[PDB]
């Protein structure tokens, strides 16, 4: 129509024709590492051009003029069957999935492309939102049994309601809660059950007990992505960097969106709840981004932040959305240009945490803090404060960025090459 | 749409059971969950019609936003165009004359209009301009005032001298606690040291009390009457609402004046720096105050606190503006958790800028009055406040502020916790 | 309608009084009201006009924003397209041959101006990326520049170094005090390292100075030449504005290129990483440099201060980004009432990232330039600065500047205390 | 304040301070005893800060924090003329008299002072004639 789905169609068909006739990625010779290169480059190109102009149709089509919500896997799934070459078939991700992260062509790198001109979108951005924050079918499949025992065992999360209380304790103790794909899906389900059980009132994070032998017994909070899985294909930009930003980590802030399905929706459309976190041992990378959004932050006297990845490291997430407000622009960027790491005993510490507790004295005031946050007034004060923190527009249009941006650094070689050597 | 007879026949529905059922009080469970159901369909059925409709209802209010209403005047001029939709000045006078405990709740009705009115970005920057004009009783007073130098007021007292507009808060008998006649004679006392072009810098500070715990002390601010509160003589328009859109956004932003002087075309709002000097305390709305300031004293002994962490209303416009002062964890350690700050503490220094022995005040009042003279002075604050608080960012909160206050102000919580005072 | 036939009445008789009253200074107070009323009603309409007017006003001039231009260029096609909006060529070469105190201030038009153009999402968004292209100057010198390593200006010494753009301001008689052609030299200067493939890093330090009061010492800026702005001689459009809109915003967000590289699809900016080293002191210009760098040293006797606040015009955008680094209260202290900043003290963290003796300076200068090398860094510092500064914010803040820094260029508290330096 | 200069601080009932001053005992390496700086800065400043001045040369600047340990009053430039004269008016009694006396009296025993500059006389001595000093200081 202005020729530019037609343009992008022959520049993907060009990409298709060289990896059909092309060795593979190991086995290629600088110009014909040069040329697939610029192929990729002109249908990349072409993408952003395309979706610039013609976004929200794209979406509209997708989600039936905004009147369906997708989450992010069924939106790229559902574009790439309905506009064949804009982002990859599940059969291209699953060959894609399949590689080591330094033989992958980047295909994720397309969905980055479109992930991005959804947000930028105005109208499909705040949708795409929407859809983020309602429950996953897999927390609706487990509330009544969870309501009934008080109890649900994850793969790398264990939930309890205790007190009014859900505790979500990671319990990867093998890897001092190293973050992967199925990680994600425990954590928001977990945040899901929590926020829809109408017997928990707050809600608190914790690392679990290590078994790891350098850690034997000690709790630890987060050692960040798993570097292993990331030098071996298993990372995904959707599934595991985009959907704890959009999903869980959004719900943290604020909540689930639920249906018109009981008395004052109509003034709380979203069903948000207050966060305590607790930090044993260490919060690095995507953990020290998730205290970026708890109402109640503690740690232990021994513990430390850091986003250590200032050389040849992904983006950290939203912290550098979110840490500027809590640090300043100084601070912030020592932290995440220059890999500061940050002790909990050491005063600008306190930008971070609420509460620095000697080891033998952590779980009481782990205690004592989650009664200090069950009101109506903290609930509707939260709101407020978040609202004034963090707003929708700032939000989506950093994540809007960042999807692209995020996905070209998942494929960078100075990436590849570091965490290789993990 | 249908809208507006469904919200005429669930407001029918309401009056109806009102007029049938026993009094408050005297209500079954099956009584109370019955009108509880009535006035939450009646009230979803509020916002979706003025989700759609609310710039057609403004239009016809306001002249297509050619005569600036005031919010009193607003919402009375809804009440009688729009029956229902919002309560008539008879409903309000039968609900100001129950106590909190036992009204039905029909101000939320105005919390939801003026949400509503205030996220159109047509008609909320007009209502906003509205409650930046001059008040019609500053304007009878100016001219004595330029004459006299000198206003009593009941809760109020102002004197021009050395170009310096002093309002002393003078309710001796109760530690200056807040009230619809405060905010009228605060905003009136606003407004004239504005429109007076003998006064360049505006003071505010408390006077001397004659309570007997406080006799021959001064005390800035107790914050909001609980009293009243509880006796359903706070009202949500006339003073949560009147005091954040008028007195205090003035000090901001300045009054909105006619185009009757030179440079208007540049200024059309006059603006002045403020000093605020605390003594004794400042609580909760007196707390809030002071985010506005551009120069904060207080006396060594004083300390500041929005203590209602647990059952209170929302603390004004500190939610919006305390972030920036204090970062999310200090703000949210006073406003969530009750967090009191002390003036000789290292973070007293993120809300005061100087702490003075009690000897030594008065005249570093004086000196700090001196140094905001020039027009070097307006120009940069008016840059400053326009980077620190966007007109977006301002009405975007005020607008969820208006129904989330209405909300917390009929709160169970918040009656039993106010019933309690004195 | 009705507006240009009104404005151009205005103007006319504005221009009738120049004709027929007396010189400036040689005019009675009636006379000075007089034409004082007939600029305030011409300015009046001139706001008044563009309010309803500005987006096609900017079409014309820009051909329905298909053309970039950037700020000098915009001012004079819209003064030779709409005559009396804005002043002509001739008319700003005779107020920039007066002394700032007898200027009518045709400037303050030029601020009305750019104000409307800002304020329009669709006008002020294209005004910003035609400041953010290379200067042509910089496209011109850029090939010698590759070949040599080196080019030497009159405020600034550029070299490349390590991979590093070392920004020397060399104005060693007068404490590097800013002028239109420093600010030319430094967007220059910027432009030629961020373009350049065998740059980087960016680092900004001050040279030695020559000034018997400082001889042998380093000194980053003592801020606007003073001078200059009683005599005249400080542009709105081409100092003030110009540094704000290019090579200020330029090291934040980088050079806007044309699409002729791989990548633009995602990057059409070319940004890198900047290091500030301040000796002796940063003083108002200079002190807003640092609100936008990735790293600043300093060292120990260093100062930072942005002094005129009681008779000064506005410090660029500190009132935008000091509030960020510092809070409310200390960006009013340091405006508003002129508090100065000391490297060793505290607060001075808020500012700066380290500071060094004397003795060690060098050494961590060197230090910092390579721990900012990577694809790592270009990507968060691009994310951070995004979340630090929304392009709606610089916008709307650089559109009410346009005006109230023009106004303040002609105050008569500013004339009188700049004539007294 | 430098070395001498310095020295003289850790004597006075109040110290004020320009903005822009600093305080050493610069000669670390090759340096004489600074008088009674040893004697007296431990005192003022704990030991390891007092090693970090006369052991490393650590320079102290007025605005830094731990220049509350050696100046009462760190004023800017054009307000110090004003602060030294209040300072004067503050110490005129009786009572500093006598109460500045009982200080000194617990702050620097007669046997402390006596057994230090007894020491010194001869440490200082053989400083006054080492190689380094004298190498060092024809140098300047
Ligand atoms: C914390 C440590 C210093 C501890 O060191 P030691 O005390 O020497 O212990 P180790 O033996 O290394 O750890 C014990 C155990 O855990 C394993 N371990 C520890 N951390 C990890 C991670 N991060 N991944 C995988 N495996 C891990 C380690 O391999 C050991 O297992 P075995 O090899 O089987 O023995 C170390 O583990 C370490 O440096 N880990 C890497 C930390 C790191 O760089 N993490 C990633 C930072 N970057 C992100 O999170 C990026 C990110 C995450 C997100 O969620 C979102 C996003 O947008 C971006
Ligand atoms: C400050 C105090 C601790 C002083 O304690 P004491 O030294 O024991 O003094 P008291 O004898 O209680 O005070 C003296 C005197 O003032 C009366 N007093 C003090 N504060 C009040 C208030 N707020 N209301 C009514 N009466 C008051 C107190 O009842 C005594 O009167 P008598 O009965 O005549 O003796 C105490 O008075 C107190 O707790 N006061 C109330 C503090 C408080 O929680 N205030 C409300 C805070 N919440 C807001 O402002 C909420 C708000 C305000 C807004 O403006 C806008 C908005 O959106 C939200
Ligand atoms: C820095 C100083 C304290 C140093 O004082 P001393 O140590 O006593 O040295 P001096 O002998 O005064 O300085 C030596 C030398 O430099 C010259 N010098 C120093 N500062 C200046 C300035 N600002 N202009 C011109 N010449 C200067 C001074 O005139 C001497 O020259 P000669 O007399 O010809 O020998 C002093 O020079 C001073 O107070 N300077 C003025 C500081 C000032 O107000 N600067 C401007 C502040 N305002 C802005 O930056 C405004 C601004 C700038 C922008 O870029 C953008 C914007 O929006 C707004």
């Amino acid at each position: 129509t202005d020729g530019l789905w037609a343009a992008l169609t022959e520049a993907a068909a060009s990409v298709e024709k060289l990896l059909a006739t092309l060795p593979e990625h190991g086995a290629r010779s600088s110009a014909e590492r040069a040329e697939i290169a610029a192929a990729h480059d002109a249908a990349r190109a072409l993408r952003v051009r395309f979706l610039d102009t013609h976004a929200d149709a794209v979406y509209d089509r997708l989600t039936d003029h905004r009147r369906v919500h997708l989450r992010l896997a069924e939106l790229v799934e559902a574009a790439a069957t309905a506009f064949p070459g804009l982002v990859p078939t599940q059969q291209q991700l699953a060959v894609e999935r399949s590689l080591p992260q330094a033989a992958k062509e980047g295909h994720e790198i397309d969905q980055g492309i479109f992930l991005r001109a959804v947000l930028r979108s105005p109208l499909a951005g705040p949708h795409l939102l929407d859809a983020m924050l309602r429950p996953t079918p897999r927390a609706l499949e487990l509330l009544p049994e969870f309501v009934r025992t008080g109890e649900v065992e994850m793969e790398a999360v264990h939930l309890e309601r205790r007190d009014g209380v859900a505790r979500l304790t990671m319990c990867r103790d093998d890897r001092l809660n190293a973050e992967d794909g199925q990680q994600v899906d425990d954590m928001e389900t977990a945040v899901d059950l929590a926020l829809l059980d109408p017997g928990v009132r707050v809600g608190l994070l914790r690392g679990g007990v290590m078994s790891h032998p350098r850690y034997r017994g000690k709790r630890v909070f987060s050692a960040g992505i798993n570097l292993k899985y990331l030098s071996q294909g298993g990372i995904s930009l959707v599934d595991f960097l985009m959907r704890r930003e959009l999903g869980y980590i959004h719900k943290l802030v604020r909540g689930v969106l639920t249906n018109d399905d009981r008395p004052g929706w109509w003034h709380s459309p979203r069903i948000e709840k207050p966060w305590v976190a607790a930090v044993d041992g260490f919060a690095i990378g995507g953990g020290a981004q998730l205290l970026l959004v708890f109402d109640r932050v503690l740690a232990s006297s021994d513990a430390y932040f850091s986003l250590p990845a200032a050389k040849e490291g992904i983006i950290p997430g939203a912290a550098n959305l979110r840490l500027g407000r809590f640090a300043g622009p100084r601070v912030s960027r020592q932290v995440i240009l220059e890999g500061r790491r940050i002790w909990a005993k050491e005063p600008e510490a306190r930008l971070l945490v609420d509460e620095v507790v000697e080891p033998d004295e952590l779980d009481a005031a782990i205690e004592r803090s989650l009664t200090r946050l069950d009101g109506d007034a903290v609930l509707a004060n939260r709101r407020m404060l978040n609202l004034a923190d963090e707003s929708p527009d700032g939000f989506r249009a950093y994540m809007a960025e960042f999807a692209l941006m995020q996905a070209l650094r998942l494929y960078g070689h100075d990436v590849i090459d570091k965490v290789g050597r993990f």
